[PDB]
RNA sequence: GGUAAAAUGGCUGAGUGAAGCAUUGGACUGUAAAUCUAAAGACAGGGGUUAGGCCUCUUUUUACCA
């Protein structure tokens, strides 16, 4: 068979601040993805991108912005069931996939293949790419740029022209004639010879595109007029169709360079991706957030708006696909821009929703509570981000000066971005400590994303370095050490704390826990084992003023949690099914909503928050009846103070009305 | 919400083009059941490749998701 009939280039990352570079090219036979960071897990599977058929994955640089997201792809492939896959990258990239099995578990069932730098050539039936390793004085010094090529395309045969002369078109005799013409050998028929160009268009060798990743001036000198480029710059076998520059805007304006790119010729198109892009590609999420704000602006805050030299450049944006083989031109028929003026149309006119909203407002229309005890909910999914659900983070802000994290995950940084707005830089500075509940990957894979950005935030205002405090099981230390020794230096920003020492009845550890307690003004900190998995642990917070909150998360009912949870103003509990099957508890290793409600009733706590929900089937939580005002429903991007309890019970009717039709488990 | 198998008629087996059971008048049979020389409904709804078999976007059915 011949080469692909159509080739499309698609942009995934779009140069967003919350994620690294990422480029997607669609081919008739194979799917290829270049580079990927954190937050892409939603970008794909939200814009209808097929996970399957991604047998080949490519990436650049070892930094988390381009290697962090591989765990999600591996997990999806394991769930998807793809038989084989191929992964390529820097020579020392095998160490990254060596340590994934530590917590993600064995990858047996799907085969992954890697290759060294000794084989810089790879070919298949529809495409070919050449990789050029690059060495720089100032592994973070290797970026290995990529080059792409396309197989020759055979010009369409003129079957109608053959029929006009008198050839036996429409039968089995024409097939050998067209097959011979395809090979390029003329055939003489009826005493006359017909040239190939007469019966078909001239062959086209095929276009190509190049990708570069110059991050700073360290890599400019090694790449300056590279030998490989001299054999392809300017006129070549075919003109260059498109080019993408991942370099930052600062590198663009430098006097040096900015002229080599022009050597490719005016016909060569160029693109730039960087943080200055307007983006705004959260249509459905933004609509849901606006609806929640309309229900009650105070309870549910609103996301902030993230808004925006010899040849022209088309700034990259959302789903700016490019067409290669049919014709070299751009397409913008899939623009994804938020339109609140359209969101309000359906937010203020849902069936019976307006009546419930107005009734709740009239009903709403007991002394002032404490001003700045704050708990913020970031994510309410389970190990799989989706339209409106993602791995939970449970941001807590005990005081404006000091902040704490109730576990963390991937995509939480993107969530708090476009939300805190200008205050994002200040919020990260207030962060003083973090910790992990159990060994699940989704609960600890988000630490690097927060840490690397907090490192920049600390210097953004010229404050002294303050290493972050991390409390996680002793197993998490191995992965952190491997990453420190393999990809980038992060040890100085993390201080491990075993959770065993915090158990009831159990110099560096004591001084560090004392510093944590005094910095955030916490009277005491306690942790206990949970019936969830090996080395699983919980936590409890008690304030000097008598406020107590205990986080349980994934856990089966146990006596220790109940004993520690006695006289607790608030607590976070996990739900799996609401109403349904009570069997196969061992498979889930999680509590049940009815049992959670019973516990909360007997917990003596005045209110119980339901945050973590299983995401096997996309459905709003069908709240189990036989409950009280103590229980509640927790979603993403929530706000209020400690004493703002009486508000949320009245939000139940409007909250249910907003969803209207519910898509829950059916007999199928 | 995601993954896996079929969209051909009253039913099924496939991709050179379509075939058996059944029927419209019945021939051997007083009798309407046995055996045909003719008949018919015909590959879900779009398009990219210029041909069906390939891929792509909804629609129906079944199963699975830790
Ligand atoms: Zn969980
Ligand atoms: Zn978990």
């Amino acid at each position: 068979s011949g080469g692909p009939n159509t080739v499309y280039l698609q942009v995934v990352a779009a140069g967003s601040r919350d994620s690294g570079a990422a480029l997607y090219v669609f081919s008739e036979f194979n799917r290829y993805l270049f580079n990927c960071g954190e937050g892409v897990q939603r970008l794909m599977q939200e814009h209808k991108l097929k996970v399957a058929r991604l047998d080949n994955i490519f990436l650049t640089r070892m930094h988390w912005s381009n290697v962090g997201g591989l765990s999600g792809m591996i997990l999806t492939l394991k769930e998807t069931g793809l038989p084989k896959c191929v992964l390529s990258g820097p020579p020392q990239l095998e160490k990254y996939l060596e340590a994934i099995k530590i917590f993600s578990g064995p990858l047996k069932g799907i085969e992954l293949a890697v290759r060294p730098h000794s084989a810089p050539e790879y070919e298949d039936e529809t495409m070919t790419v050449y990789q050029i390793p690059i060495h720089s004085e100032q592994d973070s010094s290797l970026v290995v740029a990529f080059i792409c090529k396309l197989h020759l395309k055979r010009g369409n045969f003129l079957v109608l022209k053959a029929k006009e002369m008198g050839l036996p078109v429409g039968t089995a005799a024409i097939a050998p004639i067209i097959a011979a013409v395809k090979d390029g050998k003329s055939i003489t028929h009826e005493g006359r010879e017909i040239l190939a160009e007469e019966l078909c268009t001239p062959p086209d060798p095929g276009a190509a595109f190049v990708v570069v990743e110059c991050p700073d001036e360290s890599f400019i000198q090694p790449i300056c007029e590279n030998a490989t480029f001299q054999r392809y710059q300017g006129k070549a076998d075919a003109p260059v169709a498109l080019v993408v520059h991942m370099a930052p805007a600062s590198v663009l304006v430098d006097s040096r360079y900015q002229q080599w790119m022009e050597r490719f010729g005016p016909d060569t198109q160029h693109l730039v991706l960087n943080e200055n892009c307007a983006s705004v590609h959260n249509l459905r999420s933004h609509k849901i957030q606006t609806q929640l704000n309309l229900i009650h602006p105070d309870i549910f805050p609103l996301l902030t708006s993230f808004r925006c030299l010899s040849v022209p450049m088309v700034q990259g944006e959302c789903l700016l696909k490019y067409q290669l083989r049919p014709r070299r031109e751009w397409q913008r028929d899939a623009i994804i821009t938020c339109n609140p003026e359209e969101f309000i149309v359906e937010a203020l006119q849902l069936p019976n929703f307006q009546q419930s909203v107005q009734e709740y407002r009239r009903s709403a229309q007991a002394e002032k509570r404490s001003q700045y005890p704050e708990i913020i909910f970031l994510g309410t999914g389970s190990a799989i981000p989706m339209k409106i659900r993602n791995v939970s983070a449970t941001l807590v802000n005990i005081s404006p000066d000091t902040s704490l994290l109730l576990d963390c995950g991937e995509g939480t940084f993107g969530q708090l971005c476009r939300h805190y707005g200008d205050q994002v830089d200040r919020v990260l500075g207030t962060l003083a400590a973090v910790f992990v509940s159990h060994l699940h990957a989704d609960h600890h894979t988000g630490l690097p994303s927060i840490l690397l950005q907090r490192e920049r935030a600390l210097a953004s205002l010229g404050k002294p370095l303050h290493p972050l405090l991390v409390v996680a099981p002793n197993q998490l230390k191995a992965w952190l050490q491997q990453y420190h020794n393999q990809c980038q230096e992060v040890l100085h920003h993390i201080s491990m704390i075993p959770a065993k020492c915090l158990q009831e009845g159990a110099p560096a550890v004591e001084r560090l826990i004392s510093s944590l307690l005094r910095t955030c003004d916490l009277e005491e900190f306690q942790t206990c084992l949970v019936r969830h998995c090996k080395h699983a642990f919980g936590c409890a917070l008690v304030h000097t003023s008598g406020w107590k909150v205990v986080y349980s998360g994934d856990t089966m009912p146990c006596e220790a949690l109940v004993r520690m949870g006695k006289d607790a103003t608030l607590l976070i509990h996990e739900a799996t099914l609401e109403d349904g099957l009570e069997e196969e508890a061992v498979e889930k290793t999680h509590s049940t909503t009815s049992q959670a409600i019973s516990v909360g009733m007997r917990m003596n706590a005045e209110f119980i928050m339901l945050n973590h929900f299983s995401q096997r089937y996309a459905k709003v939580p069908l709240f189990s009846p036989n409950f009280s005002e103590k229980v509640g429903v927790a979603f993403d991007h929530m706000k209020v103070c400690f004493g703002d309890f009486p508000t949320m019970p009245k939000l139940i009717p409007p909250l249910k009305a907003l969803f209207a039709g519910d898509i829950e488990e059916m007999e199928e």
